[PDB]
């Protein structure tokens, strides 16, 4: 009983649609990371003192995570802070803590806490300036390992940095055109960056 | 210049958003797929003759893949045939070729050869009488490893039942209402299978 503007209701869906797919993105990488972090050998390898042979030159947790999976940044974090760095598929001793505007304690913290119900973490970041998707999941081995203490768990973080191509391409997978950042357009803010995603204010969904 | 009815566009964009609802999710399986199979501890309990122990009992390949992953059937082929079955998260003599309408040695040949491009094979089939989304991927170890006979190689099949509450949730994912598997409607055929989704022919996008 309520007609809407042809402009107006495109704006409506499109809105929806990028925030679904930051959202269904978002959730896909939470799964991913706990299939990574609630991993015995992960716990015998990364869960004290990081092995980069197994991790990096055995490539069990390597650059195919950046050149297949798309992650800019893969962490792993204790108290002490970043204790394995791999950037853009290459070891670093950049921290996680000045890689990203959020803090290494916060997340290593509300990943352990919802690692007793199987569950990761999500949210956006600002990485080297850049939008960004993070996901952690704490270092857990599988159920028939002993109880452990999930109080000094560490954390892996997986950061997937939304460049131009990965957002355009984005946009396609639900219909938007020219999903850009912010340097006549829609958009939004990614809470919890300083950053804004853009697109043109048309009607979302197929090319026809 | 060429104008549309209000009941037409919303079923043009619901087929949209249907069929990208499927692409998306069987494309991130796919990547989940080589996750699991391009795997060098994966090659060595798996390659030649299965080890349900490190696979089910140590659960590096084992329930959560049902219990949190939504992958009814686990399954891994060689040339014999299916060396090791996981239905709905518990261990199983049924074969693949059972369970499925497709063939095995079709799939077990189209997975090796994508895995020289380090890509996974996906389709649709018929599983146990409902729609489902297949994955497959070689089993490989990483680059540093000796090249291997590809030819030989095993492959990994990840099978999700598309079942009423996860089509469900599929939809709503996409702004799609009542989502179903069809026993005045919109529908399209899951090509490979004798199944067609169906759904209210609306305007897709939010609640409001």
């Amino acid at each position: 009983s309520i007609a809407r503007h042809q402009d107006d209701i495109a704006i409506e869906q499109s809105h929806f649609y990028v925030e679904k797919a930051l959202q269904n993105r978002r959730e896909n990488s939470e799964q991913f990371s706990t299939t990574y972090s609630f991993w015995t050998d992960a716990y015998v390898y990364l869960g004290n003192r990081v092995d980069a042979d197994w991790a990096f030159t055995k490539n069990n947790l390597g650059s195919v995570l950046y050149t297949t999976n798309g992650y800019d940044g893969v962490f792993v974090i204790d108290d002490r802070g970043t204790r394995y760095a791999m950037l853009e598929g290459e070891l670093s001793e950049r921290s996680l803590a000045d890689s990203l505007n959020a803090d290494t304690g916060d997340i290593l913290r509300s990943a352990r806490r919802a690692a007793v119900d199987e569950a990761a973490i999500s949210r956006y970041v600002d990485f080297d300036g850049a939008p960004a998707i993070l996901v952690a999941s704490a270092i857990k081995p599988t159920s028939d390992h002993a109880p452990i203490d999930l109080a000094k768990a560490s954390v892996m973080v997986f950061v997937d940095r939304l460049t131009p191509a990965k957002l355009a391409k984005l946009g396609g997978d639900y219909g938007i055109a020219n999903l850009h950042l912010l340097a006549d357009k829609e958009s939004l803010a990614l809470e919890g960056t300083p950053h804004r995603l853009a697109w043109v204010s048309s009607r979302p969904g197929s090319a026809m």
